[PDB]
């Protein structure tokens, strides 16, 4: 009947193990998998999960299991779960946390610690995990009382996924999973009720709208989420308002379906968005946090802003919002879309960006050898239909392939990284096949970032994930090397050695390519996509040409 | 003149850069090269390196930058050095870092950080790395005044190689690093001038010797110090009181030169140096911490226990000792020598326990494939000479090894794991190679274990570094797999797929093998071992029995 | 507007001001003197305390009566340290404060922040000058925002005596939603026992107005935690079943357990245990400024969060009749009226020496009008209060106190007075509590604060001996020596009362009162029935 009755399809069972409480929480909360290395202080919640409709994907290194978490929340919206053991197990996750945490991806992570008695004293772990991982989680907790099992992970899931989305820690000691409990499951809790900003503040609001003459909106991560998809389309139609996005937001908002988008900002200087933000007398920011994008770069100041969004505004100098619309963001842009009198007409200038955008939007002709990075990214974009996934890593061909995103007309990409961790393209790529293996995903690297978790390689293969990975070949970590020949005009720890990716990808039972000439790009690519499974593709490129890229980056 | 003079070989500078006085104070420190990965926020050291005679040596992913630094610093005494940027090339260190405080290497980790202005927001790496990094080192601390640049990290190396050593870490703003400083190299200070304990408290010692019938020494880590080594032969000569050691004291006292060592202690429950414990009436820990071997296992109470170490005890329920000499340890043992009035008379039971030890120590008649473990065990001992060190991964095949560990004849033996970190045998040896890169580095794991830092093969054919790496194949966790076998009777979470280890090797620029049958073992660790340069063999091995051999532990 | 100002401190005090400071309570000294010396160009009135915890507790009565943060400044070290007490009290009640504390020079970086962050809101360190209105803003918000707390600042020294370049920041939720007001209207309906449970947003005066609405049109009984403790009285609404939290024998509790639909206003768990009062057989509804703290034992099936008032208000217009009460519910509150009856007497004090409990707080009823505030601090006599608070008319009563912290009763009043001195403010305390805040008697005079302040004198630590007695039947640590606190009180230059005789009390503190200024009032306590009331305890 309600919601914590003591009869309902929830029953207060008398649990022969806590591990069972666990497992059973876990499909109460939708979970559909769980990614880790399983342990010894850890191994009866692997066991309870035998029982369980959720499946085991093991992986070769926890990171990457908090990689893939990352990918299955960002697209489901409910938390992807890592599960590891104690000491190394958990510390090998906090990477893969902090990037979750800082992009708002839903992360839930179980981690094994040692028996409770044996955390007072120095044992074989006794690490003191919530300490290393509260700086980067939005909520870290170890169960120490039996009771509270069940509730520590239905608050884990609660943190993960409610309000600006995050990663979440929850140490299990072993004694506490092996034990027997007393306890029930806690039905999983949709999003709160939450109401429109007050109505005499979108109308006041409304009321600038009106005055305004170069208005645009700015939105972020929240503006991105399913629930605003509809609003957000709504107020855009009857507002005629151009919009700008963070990268935490790309997929709000494609130049497809809306004629005034003026591209991603954050991270080149010469954006559509960047002009109009600073010739903007209004800027109205929808999901969006001062993380997303450095406020310093962009509000000049001279313009009004708008802060909407499930949370107050962080105040600080560069972003100070005059006008402060806080709850529901779908029911406030509804209320906002409402008393919007007409559609905006666009100023020159502000039609003259636009345009100027437009009309941007080489290339193939461009057979030298090795490939130059406009041309590898022409041939990615022939591959990349709207059926397709794209995973990028981090490094210079990150530069190349966010310089023309716009040209990419994929399902989803996943692209954005705070952190820059490296190493997240191909474990994104097996999370986001497993959401949706019926998919091609297509995940793109570095040599640098593809050895960081190249060993996943083994995973994708053991469960068939089809998954095609680039590997742009420079031998070396070019977008550091980059920064260094601009500051010292000499290279320091920026150098390795070659490998043969093709051999190396059949190490692993995947199918293995080498663009031997930039004639065999398109080929190659094409043939390696017509694989049902996975397989890597080494492209060696030229980098000679990328300080003109990176001069036009803040 | 002074140690703090301002005129001197280690002059008062205007630096044009922190991190020029940061490279000054490493070549004080005696450092010889630097492992990591640069990055834009810290690759003015990297830079500054240039201009030095350290060596750069790049690695694959940072947390084996804090593997081989650990096993740099266990060698020389002299902490190893990790160079990382910040954000997650900060946060991919802390399980390496772990494992060195645990085992008591000497270890400095310099990370980088976003400038001292961009700390009081949230930008692209606004991570709290000394909250972090705090609960798995001696030293955590972030430069925030430019003046104390030097002594920041003197004071690491201080924290790291003095007392028990351990690990420390060091934040460097970006600021602060390429900002210009005024300050001094700070000389190396080096182990204090201690004195020993008191003569009323080793005379009381020196009396329980000769009252005592049965007793025994338990040396622990700092037992194994080369400091330590003259007085700790001195003391077992003329006393002849039987031995037995930790496994962060197994290089201490070797079989070969004393008569009267007991084996090992920590892993196995069949060990004469546990049985000589219980039946002792006296224990006398040398260098020991209970976190080497938990009091709980092998103190039963009823012996008189000596705590000789140069920090006072941790008092616990299973650890309080009755006398506790705290001073240098040399002079400890020394005065502890003088007062030795006769040589032990071994008790029938000792004498029984030590006998039958030496009458244990199947083996090569095993032609079954897959290798039994027994068989693996014999072929490795035919190839690890005196010459040649070894590195020894976590896994089943870490039982086999330290069961037979007697019988292995190595220069040095890398094995000791508390936290129990996979991946750790393969950087292990390339750390301990580029010590004495003249002698051969044997390094052992299993597949799981071996593809958490087989991205280090690269470096290691970069370096040209003579490492035989063997690769225990089995297709699964097995370590873990044991446990759930015998817990659960089923197997969750512990299988994945094979792999072509010997093109995987290969694919490097290494020398790869594959043993096909058991009679090609030796001829091929045979070739592996001519190689010079690294080398992967790998080794298909049946682990029917290991439920026998783990049956014998703890 | 960005202002090139020649110290640090001054854009802080110039902030303050643009967030309606009246006064700081604190202790100057050389990290902080500067933003004390800035006061002086202020509209803002310097208030010295004479210990800083008590700072913390005076910040704590303005922050709960006007909304807006009180203010504390001290330096660095033990004067922030000194802090901590009162911060924790402020943080648990739920009271706005902001800290500001002083530090020593960047140059020259105790780590106050780590030592706040678990007893406060919000906790961090001035590092950049650039930031110093942002984090003071940022202070403020975090107090008063959401559910109010505590907030401390560390200002180092070099930051509020150098220059700094930057401008002050000058100083709001929708209702839920129609469609989630339409949902709770029909539980209503469809419910036969349904009671409101009323957490601390519910007693905000913002909300006064729209709580009184929803009581009206429902009808529905009403119980209330010790936070809300002023949200609803038993003399404004006859449904009303006391608070719950301190006493077994409540009707709020029984109402709560026979409940099938429970609709929580402005409420935490933190305040009541959910375990205690949520059997998971009633629909549970939240209503608050955030987010459900889900937990075990409080799970709602439908959660509101949005602004109070306009919500409520809103459910108000779509409740189409009010309550039938059924038979248990009738019963309960008549049930109630009975133990109000039983715990009134009427008695003659048949034992007048020492006095005893129920006279004492008979003596204050008549003294306690709707005019004046009420401060209680932490003993056996605060159970008695909290026993018979339904009987009190008081204005204001600041008597919830998780953290249990005594000596909060004078400095609250202190505060308190200085939010509406033309009004007279009542504390009371036991002699311990007395004089771990006593030494603010001598800013109640220099402020000529109109606090009558009552002391019940047992001449021991009486809520802890008869917890020892029901459990070891003897006495440790609980037991000092005797006062003259007429004499203390006078030596303070304030009136001095000491009650000779049973007789002499109202009379006494009839006299006191009519004092236009500080004054105490000793009264010697025969604690001996303590057992009785205290076996009504959880
Ligand atoms: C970072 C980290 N993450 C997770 C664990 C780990 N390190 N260490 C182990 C350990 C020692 O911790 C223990 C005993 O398995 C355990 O879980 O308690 S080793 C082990 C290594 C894989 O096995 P591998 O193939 O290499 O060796 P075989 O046994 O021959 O097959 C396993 C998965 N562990 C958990
Ligand atoms: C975990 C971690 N450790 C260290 C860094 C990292 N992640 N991210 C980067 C970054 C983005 O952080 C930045 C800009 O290089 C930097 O140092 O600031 S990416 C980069 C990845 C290697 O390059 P790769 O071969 O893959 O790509 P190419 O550029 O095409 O050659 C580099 C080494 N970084 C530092
Ligand atoms: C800071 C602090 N330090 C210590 C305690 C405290 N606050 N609070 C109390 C409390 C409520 O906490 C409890 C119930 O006594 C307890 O210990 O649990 S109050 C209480 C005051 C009784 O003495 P007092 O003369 O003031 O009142 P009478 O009862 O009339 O005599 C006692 C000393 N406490 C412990
Ligand atoms: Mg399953
Ligand atoms: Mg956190
Ligand atoms: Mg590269
Ligand atoms: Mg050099
Ligand atoms: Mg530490
Ligand atoms: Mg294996
Ligand atoms: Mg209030
Ligand atoms: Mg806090
Ligand atoms: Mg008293």
């Amino acid at each position: 009947p309600r919601g914590s009755h003591m009869d309902k399809q929830y029953p207060v069972r008398q649990w022969a193990h806590g591990a069972d409480l666990v497992v059973s929480q876990l499909e109460a909360q939708g979970v559909r998998q769980v990614f880790g290395i399983p342990g010894a202080k850890i191994d009866k919640v692997f066991d309870s999960l035998l029982d369980s409709s959720i499946r085991i994907i093991p992986v070769r290194h926890e990171a990457n299991a908090a990689f893939m978490a990352a990918a299955v929340g960002r697209i489901t919206g409910k938390a992807g779960v890592a599960l590891v053991t104690s000491g190394p197990g958990c510390s090998n996750l906090i990477t893969g946390m902090a990037t979750a945490n800082s992009e708002g991806d839903p992360v839930v992570a179980l981690g094994g610690a040692v028996k409770r008695a044996d955390k007072a004293k120095q044992v074989h772990q006794s690490m003191d995990t919530v300490a290393m991982f509260s700086p980067v989680t939005k909520y870290a907790i170890e169960v120490t009382a039996p009771d509270a099992l069940a509730e520590v992970v239905s608050n884990a899931f609660r943190a993960a996924e409610q309000g600006r989305p995050g990663s979440a820690f929850v140490s299990l000691p072993q004694d506490v999973v092996d034990g027997p409990v007393s306890g029930k499951v806690l039905p999983a809790s949709g999003a709160p009720q939450m109401g429109a900003a007050p109505d005499d503040a979108i109308d006041q609001v409304a009321k600038l709208i009106a005055q305004a003459k170069n208005p645009i909106f700015l939105l972020g991560l929240m503006a991105s989420q399913p629930e605003n998809s509809k609003a957000l389309r709504r107020l855009l139609e009857t507002s005629h308002i151009p919009v700008t996005s963070t990268y935490q937001a790309a997929g709000a908002v494609n130049q497809d379906n809306f004629s005034r988008f003026a591209g991603r900002v954050g991270l080149f200087n010469n954006q559509a968005g960047d002009r109009l933000l600073q010739l903007a007398d209004l800027v109205i920011c929808i999901g969006y946090s001062p993380v997303e994008y450095e406020p310093a770069m962009w509000n000049s100041g001279n313009a009004t802003l708008v802060h909407i969004d499930v949370l107050p505004a962080y105040e600080e100098r560069n972003y100070t919002p005059d006008v402060e619309l806080v709850g529901d963001i779908a029911g406030t842009l509804n209320k906002l879309a409402q008393n919007i009198d007409h559609r905006l007409v666009l100023s020159p200038q502000a039609a003259e960006i636009l345009r100027d955008r437009q009309h941007q939007r080489r290339g193939a002709q461009l057979n030298q050898f090795a490939l130059h990075p406009l041309r590898i990214v022409r041939a990615m974009q022939d591959i990349v239909n709207s059926d397709v996934t794209l995973t990028v890593d981090m490094g210079s061909f990150h530069i190349w392939i966010a310089r023309y995103l716009y040209s990419f007309r994929a399902r989803q990409v996943m692209i954005s990284n705070g952190q820059q961790t490296m190493g997240v393209a191909l474990p994104w790529a097996i999370g986001a096949w497993l959401v949706n293996p019926e998919r091609k995903v297509v995940s793109v690297s570095g040599d640098g970032g593809f050895l960081q978790s190249s060993m996943e390689l083994e995973t994708a293969v053991r469960l068939k994930a089809n998954v095609l990975h680039l590997i742009w070949v420079d031998n070396g970590y070019n977008m550091v090397a980059i920064q260094e020949e601009k500051k010292y005009q000499r290279l320091s720890g920026v150098e390795f050695g070659p490998m043969d990716f093709k051999a190396y990808a059949e190490s692993f039972g995947a199918k293995g390519f080498a663009v031997e000439s930039a004639e065999a790009l398109e080929p190659t690519l094409r043939a390696a996509m017509d694989v049902d499974g996975p397989a890597v593709v080494a492209i060696p490129v030229d980098y000679r040409d990328n300080p003109l890229l990176m001069g036009q980056l803040h």
